[PDB]
């Protein structure tokens, strides 16, 4: 029994967090196989940061100018090259800690465990979710960037995410192992805004499902509804549609609950509608959109 | 600001000490730090043992050989066993080399900590947990998790502070320290055992109102103060638990942070529960949390 958000045990990310410095700026660094990755904005200094021509920044760097630490142990930098927003430090030393891995890029409302780092150290582990308009609503401070998101998936590491920016609004940015932002966003040292949220609907009835597991049964009603009734009150309260696939998918909890995927749709439909009227749902006040079908029955058995 | 979030502490430290301890068929985890696993003595019951079991007899007639202890598939060879209250302790021949700097710590309710939550010796997860004021944690643990661990991790050194053992029927968890000694009034025994009446950690309470106050959210302070005892009696009415002196002492830093003392927040904590919110929300929420702690509110803000 119980429900908490859930991270993936960090170790084998952990063992991969190098520091890169460039001049006096200093982040964290990916080291996989022989290959450091860190956002390019590394070679930036604060003169560079508003409107930085990464391309002419990068050629007036070498390979010395790169100083990458694995704890207190230098690493030689014999190679560099930019992949979109990343940089790609090749090193003399392969880290035998090189779990198995690949580069994702994940679909908005999936979620992904965030190792944050500070100087090339790990700090916490928290489990976020890319939002609908592509950003992230994590907890990072100065100095975090470079820090990675991941799954994990028998002993297979995805990385999905690189930290690169905090919004004006305190969301954050960032991109891909390929170096690609995810949403319309830009490594540039300005206040930049996101498109309008919207909330992720299946991984709420994930959610409603995860509280019926656990006792918690006050908003079920005898009722149903067809799914585009159901999308059309969605949109309405800026939630995301809700596809058969995503039906689909909640199949397992459904089964598990004896509720129908559309009786869950109708219990949704009621609280937008009608709110909680200030009662709570596995403790919280608001609907929960950062589990997905799989987190739930990962925790529900 | 961005936002609260429970946050756990990178758990590497910890997945390099996890192992898997069965006795018959029965598999628990343990913990390998040195020569020595730790894991809760249960291991050595069978279904018709466990209602009321007497484990000094029923250790007597185990030995060494009973014990099968893995890292992964890989047997580890038990050369001694000893019972501390509620825990074994298995004398392997081989010392762990991922062991980490690390300590036992015995934690108050109120504190947070992170459980990495194992099946058969494999992580699963990590969560960030608090000690409620009845010694209980709302966790998340399912079947064969028992023996998964409970930390902190301070410049590298790791804080073991819980070993778990139970889901009570109100599904709240209870376990030991990793000298195991349950908290709380449990036992470990196949038992339906209640826990006291959970009240509000009203430290953390305290620390969630710095924090917003930090974060430029303060209609609720007044020009008032309360003495403690005038307090913890007012906050008892409201199912708060009453403030120690180490709460005061641990609020320090948030009280120099912001400029507040302790007991004027106290008075504007007081206020709040004789009067309401009103309609109003603290840090965007009508309810005030007590999961984070003076801590980690420093850790989240900096
Ligand atoms: C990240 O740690 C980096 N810091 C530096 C410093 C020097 C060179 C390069 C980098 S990357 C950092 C993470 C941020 C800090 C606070 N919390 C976070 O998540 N990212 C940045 O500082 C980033 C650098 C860009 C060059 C990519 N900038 C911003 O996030 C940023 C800039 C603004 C802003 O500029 C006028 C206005 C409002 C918001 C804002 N965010
Ligand atoms: C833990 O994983 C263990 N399982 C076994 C199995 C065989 C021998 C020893 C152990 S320890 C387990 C964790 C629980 C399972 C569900 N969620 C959890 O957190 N602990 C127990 O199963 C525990 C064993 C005791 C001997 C300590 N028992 C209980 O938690 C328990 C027993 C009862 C109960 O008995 C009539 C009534 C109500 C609640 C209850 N909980």
């Amino acid at each position: 029994s119980g429900f908490r958000k859930m991270a993936f045990p960090s170790g084998k990310v952990e063992g991969c967090m190098v520091q890169v410095t460039c001049g006096t700026t200093t982040l964290n660094g990916l080291w996989l196989d022989d290959v450091v990755y860190c956002p390019r904005h590394v070679i930036c200094t604060s003169e560079d940061m508003l409107n930085p021509n990464y391309e002419d920044l990068l050629i007036r760097k070498s390979n010395h100018n790169f100083l990458v630490q694995a704890g207190n142990v230098q690493l030689r930098v014999i190679g560099h090259s930019m992949q979109n927003c990343v940089l790609k430090l090749k090193v003399d030393t392969a880290n035998p800690k090189t779990p198995k891995y690949k580069f994702v890029r994940i679909q908005p409302g999936q979620t992904f465990s965030v190792l944050a780092c500070y100087n090339g150290s790990p700090s916490g582990v928290y489990q976020c979710a890319m939002r609908p308009n592509f950003t992230i609503k994590g907890s990072f401070l100065n100095g975090s960037c470079g820090s990675v998101g991941f799954n994990i998936d028998y002993d297979c590491v995805s990385f999905c995410y690189m930290h690169h920016m905090e919004l004006p609004t305190g969301v954050h940015a960032g991109t891909d192992l390929e170096g690609n932002f995810y949403g319309p966003f830009v490594d540039r040292q300005t206040a930049q805004a996101a498109g309008t949220d919207t909330t992720i609907t299946v991984n709420v009835l994930a959610w409603l499902y995860a509280a019926v597991i656990n006792g918690d049964r006050w908003f079920l009603n005898r009722f149903t509804t067809t799914l585009n009734d159901f999308n059309l009150v969605a949109m309405k309260y800026n939630y995301e549609p809700l596809t058969q696939d995503h039906v689909d998918i909640l199949g397992p909890l459904s089964a598990q609950t004896g509720i129908a995927v559309l009786d869950m749709c109708a219990s949704l439909k009621e609280l937008l509608q009608n709110g909680m009227n200030g009662r709570t749902i596995l403790g919280s006040a608001l609907l929960e959109d950062e589990f997905t079908p799989f987190d739930v029955v990962r925790q529900c058995s």
